[PDB]
């Protein structure tokens, strides 16, 4: 009300308050130590006090911008530290604020954070709880900077929760390992998920953005009128444009908004909301974002009614182009949640071209008569790819599933870094075993998601090493065309092979002693090394060598003098195996 500091701490509550305060100044001032930040919530949280006693007190009328930054604005070695940054503090608001967000060092020059040995953890943990969490939030917060406060705060609770069970547990390694790996992945995915929308919205544009929106609130809320998803479609796109810009209040603020919005009317826009709009203000938006798709309306007429049948297709498309291709958007999500958004878009996308050519023809109706047609190959090929994949998956396991992807791309693009290639592959093979075990209908839009930031990791680590144009071109295609671009990529045939290193083939013993993670790592190393050199080779071939191998390992990590074994058959394998490849 007469105090925004006050309003907010009665919302969100000390802890959660405190928390965020703490994210916020670690996302602006990412060199201070965390003591000092500490020492800056505090104080921050004394003042809200304040407010929440007297909203007329001192400053409490004083807007969240202002008052933080000022608070900023206070740090004495700001201009030492951050020298250009503290210039800053010379502008009057909002200068002063935007001025802020353009020194926001996307990414600092800070050490890899490192994981401590369980027992180190679980004793810190259990002493210091409070600081054991805040600390780490603190070095998550500062080395990324943009990373969405709130649900970086969600995370935190995760871990919490994880670090409660699993310390007591019988054997805590076995149980705490594993749930960090589950929630780094998790991060890592929200976070390049962050960026990629960000990055599409800013090359792109809004009307591509706009029309992604449809489709996937479309599949999501099927029950709701169009006229509501164009309105949430609308300030979802405010949503997303402002909390990309980096302002974590503004960005706040209109997500708030939308979900009490949202929430009001979910009476007209699904029914799976319930559970979600009972939940906290900060744990709103967030349930909801993710909320799974509605139940699909039986009574749902054929789409070529509205859309090849009938007789004022053009004239309706005319009148309004994005309105009716939005109509046809969300008319076919809504029917298929089974169908990946950017598969939506290709078919809207192939409609506009069509509509484009014949309503400028003797008679539409006889021109566009069989556009439905020219969908059929479309949805195909990646339900064809799914299903070729997910067999394969089956049968081989997801490490032997992830060699034969490994032999397949190091087929196709040679010229990438053995290194690169081992990554992209082992995560492509993750896509595969977390999506193919669930049921056809949900296979494509899983692997969309999971595969469109393995595209993005595998192009932002491209744009730096340029290595292929095909792989350029694919990574700057149309957002709707990179998947397909790449599963167009044909085997090399212009390589040529990279002649033989001894040095590369020869193995020691301590494949034995080294754990799964890296023994396989080390093992698929030399196969993208052997592919590289011998592309010609044949499945049979390959699968030769590599049999011929895996004994030569167990083999020689079965039996005395290890070393010996290892350099006494490595000769001869490497024998062997290059006469067979010719
Ligand atoms: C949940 N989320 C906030 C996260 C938790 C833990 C680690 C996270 C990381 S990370 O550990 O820095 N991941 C590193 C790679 C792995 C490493 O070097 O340790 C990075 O890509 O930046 C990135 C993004 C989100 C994370
Ligand atoms: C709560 N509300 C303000 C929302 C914020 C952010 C994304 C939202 C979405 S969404 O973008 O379609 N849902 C996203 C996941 C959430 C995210 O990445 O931010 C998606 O399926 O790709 C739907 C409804 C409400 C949203
Ligand atoms: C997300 C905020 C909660 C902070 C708690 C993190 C505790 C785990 C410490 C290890 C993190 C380093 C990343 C990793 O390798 O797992
Ligand atoms: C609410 C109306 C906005 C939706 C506009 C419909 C756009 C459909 C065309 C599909 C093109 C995808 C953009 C692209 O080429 O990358
Ligand atoms: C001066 C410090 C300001 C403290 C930051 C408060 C902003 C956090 C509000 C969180 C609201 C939840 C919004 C959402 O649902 O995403
Ligand atoms: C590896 C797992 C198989 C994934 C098959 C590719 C299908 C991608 C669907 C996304 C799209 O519509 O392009
Ligand atoms: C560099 C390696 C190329 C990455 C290709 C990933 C595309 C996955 C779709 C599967 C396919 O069609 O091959
Ligand atoms: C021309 C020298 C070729 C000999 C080197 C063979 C090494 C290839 C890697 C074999 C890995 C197979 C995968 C596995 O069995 O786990």
């Amino acid at each position: 009300h007469k105090s925004e500091v006050a309003h907010r701490f009665k919302d969100l509550g000390e802890e959660n308050f405190k928390a965020l305060v703490l994210i916020a100044f670690a996302q602006y001032l990412q060199q201070c130590p965390f003591e000092d930040h500490v020492k800056l919530v505090n104080e921050v949280t004394e003042f809200a006090k304040t407010c929440v006693a007297d909203e007329s007190a001192e400053n409490c009328d004083k807007s969240l911008h202002t008052l933080f930054g000022d608070k900023l604005c206070t740090v004495a070695t700001l201009r030492e530290t951050y020298g250009e940054m503290a210039d800053c503090c010379a502008k009057q608001e909002p200068e002063r604020n935007e001025c802020f967000l353009q020194h926001k060092d996307d990414n600092p020059n800070l050490p890899r954070l490192v994981r401590p040995e369980v027992d180190v953890m679980c004793t810190a943990f259990h002493d210091n709880e409070e600081t054991f969490l805040k600390k780490y939030l603190y070095e998550i917060a500062r080395r990324h900077p943009y990373f969405y406060a709130p649900e970086l705060l969600f995370f935190a609770k995760r871990y919490k929760a994880a670090f409660t069970e699993c310390c007591q547990a019988a054997d805590k390694a076995a149980c705490l390992l594993p749930k960090l790996d589950e929630l780094r992945d998790e991060g890592k995915a929200s976070s390049a998920k962050q960026r990629l929308k960000c990055a599409s919205l800013q090359k792109f544009g809004e009307r591509a953005f706009k029309a992604w929106a449809v489709a996937r609130l479309s599949q999501r809320f099927p029950k709701a009128e169009f006229a509501e998803v164009s309105k949430l479609v609308t300030d979802l796109t405010k949503v997303h444009t402002e909390c990309c810009h980096g302002d974590l209040l503004e960005c706040a603020d209109d997500r708030a908004d939308l979900a009490k919005y949202i929430c009001e009317n979910q009476d007209s826009i699904s029914s799976k909301l319930k559970e979600c709009c009972e939940k906290p203000l900060l744990e709103k938006s967030h349930c909801i974002a993710e909320v799974e798709n509605d139940e699909m309306p039986a009574d749902l007429p054929s789409l070529a009614a509205d859309f090849v049948e009938s007789k004022d297709v053009c004239k309706n498309y005319a009148e309004a182009k994005d309105v009716f291709l939005g109509m046809f958007l969300y008319e076919y999500a809504r029917r298929h949640p089974d169908y990946s958004v950017v598969l939506l878009l290709r078919l809207a996308k192939t409609y506009e071209t069509t509509l484009e050519k014949c309503c400028a023809a003797a008679d539409p109706h006889e021109c566009y008569a069989k556009v439905f047609d020219e969908f059929k190959p479309l949805v195909e090929e990646p339900q064809n790819l799914i299903k070729q994949n997910c067999e394969l998956f089956e049968q081989l396991g997801e490490y032997k599933f992830q060699n034969a992807l490994l032999v397949r791309y190091t087929k196709k693009v040679p010229q990438v870094s053995t290194p690169t290639l081992v990554e992209v592959s082992r995560n492509l093979g993750k896509v595969g075993s977390k999506c193919c075990k669930h049921p056809e209908a949900k296979r494509m839009p899983c692997a969309e998601d999971y595969l469109s930031v393995v595209l993005n990791q595998l192009c932002v680590l491209h744009e730096k090493t340029p290595v292929s144009d095909r792989v350029t071109k694919c990574c700057t295609e149309s957002l709707v065309n990179r998947r397909p671009c790449f599963s167009a990529l044909e085997v090399d045939e212009t390589y040529v092979p990279k002649e033989f290193n001894a040095e590369t083939f020869t193995f020691h013993a301590d494949i034995c002693t080294l754990s799964e993670k890296e023994e396989q790592i080390k093992k698929q190393t030399a196969l993208v090394e052997l592919v590289k050199h011998k592309p010609k080779a044949t499945k049979e071939q390959l699968k030769a060598v590599m049999d011929d191998f895996a004994a030569f390992v167990e083999k020689c990590c079965k039996a005395d003098d290890k070393e010996t074994c290892f350099a006494e058959e490595g000769k001869k394998l490497v024998a062997a195996s290059q006469a067979a490849l010719g």
